């Protein structure tokens, strides 16, 4: 299964929100 994730940096907080976050946290399968 391919789950395309993207990261958006919130311009207020400066936080990097990756959606879905699980794609950034990664799984057993290494991207």
């Amino acid at each position: 299964n391919v789950v395309p994730c993207f990261c958006v940096e919130d311009e207020t907080s400066g936080a990097k929100t990756c959606i879905p976050d699980n794609c950034d946290a990664s799984r057993g399968t290494n991207p």
